[PDB]
Order: C-alpha cells, then structure tokens, then sequence
C-alpha cells in the first residue's frame, strides 16, 4: 500500500515550483530553504519519510547529463497546506571552499534548488525508501534524533502527528503516543522550522519533548561544543528506557559521525541491566522498530 516509483529517470515528472522560502534566520549559518512544488497534472502520491529524486539540468564536468539527487521530502502525504496537491522539501545549499586554495565550491542540485524561482518546472522521481515510515499505531512512541536538514523526515512525522489540519484530515491516526526530538544545529537561528517545533511542544508537553544541542551556544560537561551526541548521553537512560518499549520505534538522520557517539550512551545505560546495546540494536533494527538515514 506504500507508494515507490511512480515516477522514474527515464521520464520524471515534471511539476513546478510554487514557493521557494528560507528557513535559516538572520544570524545564522548556511543556506537552507523550504521549497514547495505542484504535483496536480501527475499521480505522484507518497507518505511521511520517503524521499523524492531531483534532476537538475546542465552536464557533470565530462559532458554527461546531470544524475537525480535525493531528498527527504519535508511535508506529510497532503503537503503543507493539506490539499493533496503539494510536495515540500528542506534544502541546504552545499558549499565549501576547495582544499590548499581558497576558491568556493557550490553543489550542483543544492544551488539548483536553493536559487530555484517560484513558476520554474523542475524534474522529480519517486516517491522512494520504506526505511524511515511512521508505524500506524497512535499509541507507538517515536524517538527523533537529528542535525540539520535531517529535520524533514521528522516534521512529516510530527506535522502528521500535530498539526490541527492533519489530525482533521486524519481520522485513523490521532497520536496519544509519546514523541521526542532531539535536534542539533549551530545556532538558534539555524533552528529549521523553530516556531513550528515550539508550538507544538506548548500545545502537547505530554506528547512531544523538543531538545535542542546548538553548538555556538552551548557547551558540553567537557567543555567542548554541544552536539546531539553529547544531548543523547545527557538523557541515555531516559531514552533507553524509551526503547525498552515494544512500541517505540527510533529514526536518526543527518548524524553522518554522531551514531557512534549516539551507540556508546546508550550502550552504557543498557549495561547497567545487563543488556548489550549493540545486540539489542540489531534486534530493533531486524524489527524495523530502529530506522536510520544518514548521507
Ligand atoms: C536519502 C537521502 C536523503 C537526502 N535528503 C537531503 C535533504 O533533505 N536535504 C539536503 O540538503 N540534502 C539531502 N540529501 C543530500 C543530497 O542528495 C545531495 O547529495 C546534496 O544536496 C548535495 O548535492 P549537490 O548536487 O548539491 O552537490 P554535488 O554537485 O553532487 O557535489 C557533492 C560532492 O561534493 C563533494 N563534497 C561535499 N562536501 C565536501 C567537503 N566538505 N570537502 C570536500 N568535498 C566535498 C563530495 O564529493 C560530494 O559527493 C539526501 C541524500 C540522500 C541519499
């Protein structure tokens, strides 16, 4: 019942972007924008923590047409405004100064993206992955770690989960569960979709915990930068506890080096019970209660 592929490379669909707005504030670091596109005229259904292929146009530097590159798509199965008739995304601009000489390197489909004008037809495939789905039950409990754009899987769980449009349009799934975003990033200002978050944990203290790790603004007990590592271990036990639950299911994306930092917190609270995290992992993972995307 889960949609994948209905669009492919061969012939992408072609949709049009109606808005393209930044999510990173004054103050902060790096690009990363909100962009939404029309998908009416096409069939492209999909549902929260799949993913979407972008081609962007021009060729690589050997001639050769530019391939689709990925994203995690940011909005539920009805889009941002719930008509069924949108898809978002949460784009960060890549760029980094090349090594031994200055010189800025921009990636080709971030920028693409990022730049993108509001009317512009783009080429999309998809909807793919079934590795980050949000279970059924509205009683699971759901454990959110992520840095970055590695927010978008998480705001389709929680904009699904929350939101007062969704939860109208959603008769089978009212979430009475317990949900807990750990979220890192460098700045305040860089807390994609802060308003959003924080409403919701005002709304709902019994059903959703927002934890930040902002690096340039805290400090971990060494001293060093906080990161959500760092966070994880502050709270392993609470969050092992968590995942002693046969209903809580966890999904981390964007800590590309931070899951080792994340398994050595938890692998010390599971100890003390004597359970070895890492046994226990490959269990969650084996009953798709342990979900993970990191590039
Ligand atoms: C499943 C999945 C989901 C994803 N979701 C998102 C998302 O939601 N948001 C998002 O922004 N991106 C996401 N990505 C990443 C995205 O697919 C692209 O890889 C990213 O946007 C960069 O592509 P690009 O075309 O702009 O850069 P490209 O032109 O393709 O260049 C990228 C290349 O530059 C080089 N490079 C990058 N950084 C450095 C560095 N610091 N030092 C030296 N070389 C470097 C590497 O060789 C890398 O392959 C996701 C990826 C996957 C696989």
């Amino acid at each position: 019942d889960v949609p994948v592929n209905l669009y492919r490379p061969n012939a992408p669909f072609i949709g049009k972007v109606i808005s393209n707005e930044p999510l990173v504030k004054e103050g902060g670091i790096g690009i990363v924008q909100h962009i939404k596109f029309d998908l009416t005229g096409g069939n492209l259904k999909y549902i929260e923590g799949q993913s979407i292929g972008i081609i962007p146009p021009g060729v690589d530097k050997n001639g050769k047409p530019e391939k689709l590159r990925l994203y995690s798509i940011a909005s539920t199965r009805h889009g941002d405004d719930v008509d069924d008739k949108t898809i978002s995304l949460c784009v960060r601009q890549l760029e980094y100064k090349h090594p031994e000489s200055g010189e800025t390197v921009y990636g080709v489909c971030s920028t693409y993206l990022t730049h993108i004008e509001p009317g512009s037809e783009v080429k999309i495939t998809g909807p793919v992955g079934k590795e980050m789905l949000l279970p059924d039950d509205p009683e699971a409990n759901v454990i959110m770690l992520a840095t970055g754009t590695g927010i978008a899987p998480m705001r389709t769980y929680l904009w699904r989960m929350f939101k007062d449009a969704e939860r109208a349009a959603n008769p089978e799934y009212q979430f009475k569960g317990f949900s807990w975003l750990v979220f890192g990033v460098p700045t305040t200002p860089n807390i994609l979709y802060k308003e959003e978050l924080e409403e919701i944990q005002q709304k709902y203290p019994d059903n959703f915990r927002l934890t930040y790790a902002i690096s340039r603004e805290q400090k971990n007990p060494q001293g060093g930068r906080m990161y959500i590592q760092d966070r994880v271990a502050e709270h392993a036990d609470q969050l092992w506890q968590l995942i002693k639950n046969q209903k809580t299911h966890t999904y981390i994306c964007g800590l590309r080096g931070m899951e080792e930092g994340i398994d050595a917190a938890l692998s010390a609270a599971a100890a003390k019970e004597g359970v070895t995290w890492s046994d226990y992992q490959k269990d969650l993972k084996k009953a798709g209660r342990w979900h993970v995307e990191t590039s």
